[PDB]
């Protein structure tokens, strides 16, 4: 009549409401041979706004376009989980990902499905990144918090009465320190200068907590250069070079410290969305409800495999 069920040749069949030889209203629709089922509203062929579920027992919960993951959604999967919006298939424009496992979540704008634009970025140690992605890493002007040595043996401050977290706030390529940059320990212990791939790279200083002044050449990490003295050219002063890494190390820091509020500002977006996509998510399931007692009237004997999918 105006409903009922469909086998499809690759196996998988549909059932539900239709009209004007399309799916239309409400409805199931497995795939090959019975595997995945779509359980939710359509219009004219296409779902609208259903519940996706794997055989493994993942599932998309949300609003689609032309069989593609479109607008609000949330994506549960083994060890990860995505909240807000999609386009065309792909997560993004603004939206978080989470792990089931441990605090390591993204929270922040996508371009192409990768990371990509502001967000912030929690590792599962419970540090962060705030600033600028590209193409999935840390890229551009940034501020990383994390924990961080060649005497190992604790005698040195066993003998007398004795009484950590560090912060880059600068240039970030492909996910490393690299430019210029600030790097400042809770101890004190500071450098500023150039970076090559997270490497004093280039002129920079090393304060010490008490204030000792190492200022010079670093390659791979490796001083290489200091201002004492002799052959040192006029036209070529470390002092100088120094002094200029160090300005355009603090000038970097700021920028950073910028893209890093414009990054806090982005993730509030994408919670607000992640938050829109639990109402999508929600009415995701009630079109899926209707769609599952319509297609228990309609054929009482089809199999809907979406339940056993996620128990397990």
């Amino acid at each position: 009549m105006s409903g009922g069920r469909f086998d499809f040749d690759d196996g998988g069949a549909y059932c539900g409401g239709w009209e004007g030889g399309k799916a239309h209203g409400h409805g199931l629709c497995t795939g090959p041979k019975g595997q995945g089922e779509y359980s939710g509203s359509w219009n004219f062929g296409f779902e609208v706004a259903g519940v996706y579920t794997w055989p493994s027992g993942n599932t998309f919960e949300g609003y689609w376009s032309q069989g593609k993951r479109h607008g609000l959604g949330i994506e549960t999967k083994g060890r990860w989980l995505y909240k807000g919006e999609w386009t065309h298939g792909f997560k993004g424009r603004y939206g978080i990902r989470q792990s089931s496992s441990s605090g390591a979540k993204y929270e922040g704008t996508w371009n192409n499905g990768l990371q990509d634009g502001y967000g912030t970025e929690t590792y599962a140690d419970g540090g962060t990144y705030q600033g600028q992605f590209t193409n999935g890493m840390r890229h551009g002007y940034g501020v990383r918090q994390s924990v961080p040595v060649v005497v190992r043996s604790p005698l040195r401050t066993e003998a007398a009465p004795f009484e950590t977290t560090e912060t880059y706030m600068g240039e970030w390529k492909n996910d490393k320190r690299s430019g210029f940059g600030v790097s400042e320990r809770s101890s004190g212990l500071r450098y500023e200068g150039e970076w090559l791939d997270n490497l004093r790279h280039g002129y920079g200083c090393t304060t010490l907590p008490d204030g000792h002044r190492e200022e010079g050449k670093y390659r791979h990490n490796v001083l290489v250069k200091d201002t004492k003295r002799m052959l040192q050219l006029k036209s070529n002063k470390v002092r100088q070079k120094v002094e200029h890494s160090v300005e355009g190390a603090q000038r970097a820091a700021a920028i950073a410290r910028q893209k890093a509020e414009i990054a806090a500002s982005r993730t509030s977006h994408a919670k607000a969305k992640a938050e829109a996509a639990e109402q999508a998510a929600l009415a995701a399931n009630q079109e899926s409800n209707i769609a599952r007692t319509l297609a228990r009237e309609l054929a009482p004997d089809f199999y809907q495999p979406g339940p056993e999918y996620q128990k397990r």
